[PDB]
């Protein structure tokens, strides 16, 4: 009885991987350009965690997270939905902020049970761990920007928001919900149900009848006072000075309640690419030292679809040689002069067959095409006892003393 | 307000780790790609029934889902998993892959959470893929620059094959009154028991002529590829999917370990075939990269931007991005209060980077055009318009 994987968590396969791997290597080297170095948290964490980094009132801790108990030692565990909290956790267990503040950056696997893709999925993020900004704020979206260029994607937008103060917020909150209060009649259910507990969460709604309505609201923006304004005002100096267009969006909020002062999103218009925001209450609720912090994440999979969409998938890398041989006195040569090619950095396959016999020429030299290889390198009988290798571009098939075999090959790859 | 804890058993790789991870995972991923492995992910979790078809028992982090009710288990292992990916995903069709893997895996119980890295030779019958995985693990000690680590080999054989030497092994044991495992796990009894116990008929006496074959097949191209091993005919490995050739790298302990396991496949609902394959422990290995020290010396950015005023900051900021665009890697000072910083602090903090070069922005440097780079000669003015091609040139020596 053959089993399946569960279902919203893909496999990634070999024709899949170049695409990661590109990502991958391009995102990295642009962490690297930054200052920012890796920190490797585990998959699970204590459920506390989330719930306290999150918040109760989210639809993450309540809906989405995968929770359980630990048998022997009747641990509460939870597969991380997220790694912002997580950071903070191992920077506190840790005492990485007694030298100063840290610019770290994450990737890897985070789980969510969602409506519809992915109850696996993958991000790559940054934390600023330590810094009041708005610089910080300016630096973490600035280093999106870069990638969006790296690996070819245009017509990415940015939005930002303020979230202010806690009390800012609590004032905000107030006119809010007497706003919404004079439209009960046309609220859904899902808004009604979030009126009274995220009422911010209403102006994200989707719901065509409440569009001109949430349009209209109460801005959070115009109750800022002094240090907030002075430093999201700031964070748009720093982004006009560098030439990055964007957009104020003050129905945009995330759905993580760490978030205070900076949010922002970076989206696709054919949605969000890219999130974060700051978030200076949340290590202090996490029982360290008061601390300034802000980052973002990335769904990997969704910027994969866009290199996908937009035709920007690069090519499969081939091994430079594929191997062929028949007889049991080629084989141990061709053995050892693939470990030899290896040895001067070539990438090479030796040709295995399914079924452990010797194969054919042909079906040895199909598999040889498919690879992508550049050359196969041929020995049977005559090759044996001349000491040659018989080496084929993939011209004509050419002798070549096999102490040469190097040197031939490399000469060859200068074209 | 109380602080939490991590997972005991899982351990947080920071950043003054991350160099001698990348190190290891570099140097392996490369070595992987110079064979023609490609990568497979599978998920973190499966369905726990996957991992039933010590571990089992006891070691599973296992779980029912709350939303689905459906029961899901932490992958303990990889293999079993790429076998599940192969079958769902008609892999074998047009032919033999070679596959490899890198991620943690979960063991309930020094390390609850740790990391592998493994290959699977998926549909060759080998001897020939057994000896070229085997070969792949001793490339990797060359590359890592790791010496003394030892080959030793052994084969499991059939079904039928055990069983037959199950036979003479409790029969031989039975001669020896000097007794409750003796009937149940007779191999768990393999002091002065040392010279009953080397004694023991041994396995690989039961082969017949298509295991031997293999088994001989297999020392035959590790010989012609000047492989030293060890035959150890105490070599088990701890899971029942294991068939013919099984091996083990360690260290005078195991530090890879591997073998042949052709009946999984078909046990797991797919077309009858064969597979061989290794994992290796990578926080094992990282143990003795630092043991034998060979961890490599951190890698620094190249410029550090410092600046005071208002002025100098903006341009700081710009600068900073500009020299990026040219392919340096570049801190730009920020603070932890939001406002500038003493100059001594800043160079403190540039010092402590491992940046070659400080860029400095005062405000004499904004009003004149320049930017001062001072090494880490003397402090140099240049011309903001060529700082690019200075700290190129400056850096070629
Ligand atoms: N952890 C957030 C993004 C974030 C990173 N840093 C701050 N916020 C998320 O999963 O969307
Ligand atoms: N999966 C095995 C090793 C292995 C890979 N392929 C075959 N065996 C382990 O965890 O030890």
């Amino acid at each position: 009885e053959k089993l399946t994987g569960v279902k919203g968590m893909n496999d990634i396969l070999p024709q899949d991987a170049g695409l990661w791997e590109f990502f991958e290597a391009t995102v990295k080297s642009l962490l690297r350009a930054y200052g920012y170095q890796n920190i490797r948290t585990p998959i699970v964490e204590h459920t506390p965690l989330f719930t306290r980094g999150i918040g109760e009132v989210t639809d993450i801790v309540e809906k989405e997270m995968y929770s359980f108990v630990d048998a022997l030692n009747g641990e509460n565990l939870t597969l991380r939905p997220e790694n912002t909290a997580a950071v903070v956790r191992a920077a506190i267990e840790h005492n990485m902020l007694y030298d100063g503040p840290k610019r770290l950056w994450y990737i890897g696997p985070m789980f969510r049970h969602e409506r519809p893709r992915y109850r696996q999925f993958h991000q790559v993020g940054v934390e600023a761990l330590g810094f009041a900004g708005p610089d910080a704020d300016a630096e973490i979206v600035m280093m999106c920007q870069r990638l969006w260029e790296d690996l070819g994607l245009t017509g990415i937008k940015l939005e930002i928001n303020s979230l202010g103060l806690a009390e800012e917020r609590a004032a905000h909150r107030v006119e809010l919900i007497k706003y919404l209060e004079q439209h009960a009649d046309k609220l859904d259910d899902d808004a009604q149900r979030r009126l009274y507990t995220n009422p911010l969460r209403v102006l994200d709604t989707k719901n065509p009848a409440l569009q001109e309505i949430v349009r209209n609201a109460p801005k959070l923006i115009d109750f800022l006072g002094d240090v907030s304004r002075a430093h999201f005002e700031g964070l748009q100096r720093l982004l006009k000075a560098n030439n990055v267009p964007f957009t104020i969006n003050p129905r945009l909020v995330r759905g993580l309640d760490y978030y205070n002062l900076t949010v922002f999103e970076w989206v696709t218009d054919k949605g969000t690419v890219a999130a974060g925001g700051r978030y200076d209450p949340l290590i202090e609720q996490l029982g360290g030292k008061p601390t300034a912090a802000c980052g973002w994440a990335m769904g990997i999979e969704r910027i994969l679809e866009l290199l996908k969409e937009e035709h920007l998938v690069p090519e499969q890398e081939g091994v430079d040689v594929y191997v062929v041989h028949q007889g049991d006195a080629a084989r141990e040569q061709a053995f050892i002069v693939a470990e030899r090619l290896r040895d001067t950095g070539l990438d090479v396959i030796l040709h295995c067959s399914a079924d452990g016999a010797g194969a054919s020429f042909k079906s040895q030299m199909k598999r040889a095409d498919a690879s992508g290889a550049a050359f196969a390198v041929i020995f049977g009988e005559d090759e044996v006892t001349n000491g040659t290798a018989s080496v084929k571009p993939l011209s004509v098939q050419q002798s070549v003393p096999v102490e040469s075999l190097t040197e031939f090959l490399i000469n060859a790859m200068v074209a």
